[PDB]
């Protein structure tokens, strides 16, 4: 599954477009600041406002590699 496609559609809707942090914190540097570990866990579950399992398996995986790799 495309990662940055997924965010792109499933992300952007809070974090914004570039996920600069609109209605979310920035994460496009989430790379930088957490692992993938970190993130995939918080695709899968949540964080605060955040509902979680927006992107499971593949989507969430993707994600969370993808984003330690935009770091
Ligand atoms: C709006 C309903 C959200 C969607 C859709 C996604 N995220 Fe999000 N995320 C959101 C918030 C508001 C927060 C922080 C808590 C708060 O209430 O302010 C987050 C947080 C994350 C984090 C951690 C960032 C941090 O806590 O500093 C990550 C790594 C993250 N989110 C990733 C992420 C991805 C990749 C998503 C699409 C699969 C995604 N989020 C959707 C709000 C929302």
């Amino acid at each position: 599954v495309d990662a940055e496609a997924v965010v792109q559609q499933k992300c952007i809707s809070c974090h914004g477009g570039d996920l600069t942090g609109a209605s979310a914190p920035a994460i496009d540097k989430a790379g930088a600041n957490y692992s993938e570990e970190e993130i995939l866990d918080i695709i899968l579950n949540g964080q605060g406002g955040m509902p979680g399992g927006i992107a499971k398996g593949a989507e969430a995986e993707a994600v969370a590699a993808w984003l330690a790799e935009k770091k």
